């Protein structure tokens, strides 16, 4: 069994760069849902090789941890405020994709994005 490499999080070739939306991803938004009880699971990869889920990567083809969110972020790898909620949207659909209705993880995905929608409701207009 083999995880895959993960998401990277520098990249020289991408374009980026800092906004006021992306600082409140980081302090706001990121730090709210990393503090969570409910934020372990998801914040490293999923290592389907100890956790014996060899299909994961066969089911899940994109990827996407908070683990690899902070270090963008702290990174500045993002271009816009998008790109990175896209990655947690990305990150709960995967959970919700891969498991079961009512299922914990399921349950703890959604306590997390419940915060993370309650956040991102307030970002603030660009500078
Ligand atoms: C470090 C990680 S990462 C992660 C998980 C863990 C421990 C866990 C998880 C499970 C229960 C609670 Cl309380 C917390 C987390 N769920 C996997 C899916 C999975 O193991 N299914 C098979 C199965 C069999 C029997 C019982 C339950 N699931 C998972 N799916 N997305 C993410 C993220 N995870």
């Amino acid at each position: 069994s083999m995880n895959p490499p993960p998401p990277e999080t520098s990249n020289p070739n991408k374009p980026k760069r800092q906004t006021n939306q992306l600082q409140y991803l980081l302090r706001v938004v990121l730090k709210t849902l990393w503090k969570h009880q409910f934020a372990w699971p998801f914040q490293q990869p999923v290592d389907a090789v100890k956790l014996n889920l060899p299909d994961y990567y066969k089911i899940i083809k994109t990827p996407m941890d908070m683990g690899t969110i902070k270090k963008r972020l702290e990174n500045n790898y993002y271009w816009n405020a998008q790109e990175c909620i896209q990655d947690f949207n990305t990150m709960f659909t995967n959970c919700y994709i891969y498991n079961k209705p009512g299922d914990d993880i399921v349950l703890m995905a959604e306590a997390l994005e419940k915060l993370f929608l309650q956040k991102i409701n307030e970002l603030p207009t660009e500078e």
